[PDB]
This record gives structure tokens, sequence and C-alpha cells, in this order.
């Protein structure tokens, strides 16, 4: 029932994601010089360093907000990919599955703690 526990749990999940080779195209903003049409397709860019920095600045109120930004990294990859068989998109699918598998308990524990607090 620790209402604050989600923050360090998310910091540790982010460390695992940064060690995963599949995260490399998503660690920093998409290079607009390499993909000049990126902002014509994507309205809101997102990357793992921005998620980490937002978390570290104390600018997420809940793990649900962090989840929404991580999921935006994956929907952007799905929207920008020219093919569902592309290399970078194939990396985002695996990383999405890894993230969803690990974030489920963080969300569940946080929601459980809030419910206990409301009692
Ligand atoms: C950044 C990028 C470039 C080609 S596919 C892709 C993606 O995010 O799926």
């Amino acid at each position: 029932y620790d209402i604050q526990a989600w923050k360090k749990q998310c910091e540790e999940l982010l460390n695992l994601i940064f060690q995963c080779e599949d995260s490399e195209p998503f660690r920093q903003p998409v290079d607009l010089l390499e993909y000049p049409d990126y902002r014509d397709i994507i309205d809101t860019p997102m990357d793992f360093a921005t998620v980490r920095e937002t978390l570290e600045a104390g600018n997420y109120e809940s793990p649900m907000e962090l989840c929404k930004d991580v999921r935006l990294i994956f929907s952007n990859s799905k929207a920008y990919t020219p093919s569902k068989r592309s290399r970078i998109y194939s990396m985002s699918l695996r990383l999405s599955a890894f993230f969803e598998e690990h974030i489920s308990s963080v969300l569940s524990d946080y929601k459980s703690a809030l419910r206990f607090h409301k009692r």
C-alpha cells in the first residue's frame, strides 16, 4: 500500500529498457534531419530520455501518466513506419511487449494503494 512506490519502480523499469538493444532508436528524439517528413506524420514526438527526465523532475503525478507517454512512443513508431515488417517498428513491438509485461504490476499496486488510502 505504498502510494509513492511506483516512482522508483518506474525508474528501474526505465533502466532495464535503456539496457535493451531494442530501445536504441527510442532513447532520444527521432532525428528530424534523417527523417525530414517525421513531423508531417507525427503530432507529438516522445522518447525514453524525455519520459525519464519528466519522471525525475517530479512532473508525473501517477504511473498512469508515465504509461500514456511510453505508449505514445510505441503508437508514433506504428504510425511512422512505412511497413509493419520494418526493422525499427519490429524493435518497438518487442519493447512494447516487454514494457506492458512489467508495467502491469506497477499500475495494479499503485491503484491498490490509492483504494486502501480512500478506505
Ligand atoms: C523512427 C522510425 C524510422 C523509420 S520507422 C521508425 C519508427 O519509429 O517506427
